[PDB]
């Protein structure tokens, strides 16, 4: 995508040499924002082939409030293996905070039903936010939330959403984070009978690992391809009743996939 | 300021007509980001005179973890009167979340000392965040946090900071929110022996009230003036030991102040 290749370029020209946790060097910038009008097509990077089936399964797993790897394993989605313990537990990460934020007085707040309530009954609200940055539970999580906070917005029958991402690997992680959230805006919108608007991505420490330079130069050689179209084949009775098979991506013709190795 | 007058202009040309809580119309945009290099001068709007003494007193009140209006009243700072109850309580708003975030298991987390710890002992961290969006305490607060979340960043001896603001009145509220946070970056930096970097402002629903149009047209007539210089006269033994008198703004020559009325 134009906006993503423009960000790759900006990290190469402007990033400072910053290191990662006792490891790999990165070229890093702080504070970046991009906008994707979801009416123009689904924001899946076409300059390298991306596989959406793990993205869909991870999103539907978050909406169930699930913190264990079992569901993902039943579908042979293995993206969280690296963080899970011996029982498949990841601690109170995303799904638990989205669906059951624990209060000091023993309540569990379902921020996803709150947000639907607000989009339907109070759409002009400037408080339509779900947060996964629960400070009192960060020590028990396998990793602190990268996509920590997001806000919905409704104007002229269109639902927009801004994601704050505290940390971002532009090569490996970001194409996956944009598709996952753009998919959530389409599901939210379908349920509130609203059209899709913008997905605004805001990042904090936005970086490229040093051992992904050959791959970032190769991808910047490629011309972007027309963006695909997401079709949802069914309208579920609620946001918690979607299935893997309900989604189809139409017209996706990417360039070949590029591998990116990681240090250990 | 150039970046602020450019945002005022963008809300007038691009904002949609959106209403406020059972009230006033607004022209509104969603998702905006501005950058202020704090080495170029202190980001206090010069196209209208702004009074910094309430800003300083409110910031030092937040750092004490104070949720009652008494301190502000002792200094005849009256900006929070509208929200306080009969005893001067505002509920668990900002200061309480910054200094004593309550956990489910009875702890109180001091996010401001955590952040100093990280800037000194682990400055390359991508997790140096303080959050005031405590979902389980939002019902007891006088108002939900507008400046909800912020992240620090260190690269090349320079401390930067990004603020996420869910809601923003561009005329009345934003010049005050930029100065308050730019002042916190200078205090943090002094305490960690780092230089100042950038203040990146990110907003969510960024708006102009309809009954501030004459005033926004008047301010856009004015040419910006050279930015002032903040001098801190003393280095306190910690971030909690600053006093009103430690700060001076040097070289501030604004245009006259403009009044902005509010509906009730
Ligand atoms: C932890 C490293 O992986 C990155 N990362 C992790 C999770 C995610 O959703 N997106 C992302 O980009 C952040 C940092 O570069
Ligand atoms: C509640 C109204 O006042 C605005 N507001 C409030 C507090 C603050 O720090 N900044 C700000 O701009 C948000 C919205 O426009």
């Amino acid at each position: 995508m134009k906006q993503y290749l423009e960000l790759m370029q900006k990290v190469l020209d402007e990033g400072t040499q910053k290191n990662d946790r006792t490891g790999t060097g990165t070229l890093s910038i702080f504070g970046h924002q991009m906008r994707f009008n979801l009416q123009d097509g689904f924001p899946l990077v076409t300059t390298k082939r991306c596989h959406l089936r793990s993205i869909i399964h991870e999103l539907l797993w978050f909406l169930q409030g699930d913190t264990n790897i079992a569901y993902l394993h039943e579908n042979n989605v293995t993206i969280w293996d690296e963080w899970a313990d011996e029982n498949g537990d990841l601690g109170p990460v995303y799904g638990k905070q989205w669906r059951a934020w624990p209060t000091p007085d023993g309540r569990h707040i379902d921020q996803i039903t709150t947000v639907l309530n607000q989009l339907k009954n109070d759409p002009d609200s400037r408080r339509i936010i779900v947060s996964a940055w629960n400070v009192g539970e960060l020590d028990k999580m396998a990793l602190a939330p990268c996509h920590a906070f997001f806000q919905f917005y409704v104007a002229d029958g269109k639902l927009s959403c801004q994601l704050y991402q505290r940390s971002c690997d532009v090569f490996l992680g970001l194409p996956f984070n944009i598709a996952s959230y753009a998919l959530l805006v389409h599901m939210m919108a379908q349920q509130c009978d609203l059209e899709v608007g913008d997905f605004v991505w805001t990042g904090g420490d936005t970086h490229l690992y040093s051992n992904h330079m050959d791959q970032t130069h190769l991808q910047l050689s490629r011309e972007p391809r027309p963006l695909p179209k997401l079709i949802i084949k069914r309208k579920p009775e609620s946001i918690f009743d979607y299935r893997f098979e309900d989604f189809e991506i139409e017209g996706y013709d990417p360039h070949p996939g590029i591998k990116a190795p990681v240090a250990i």
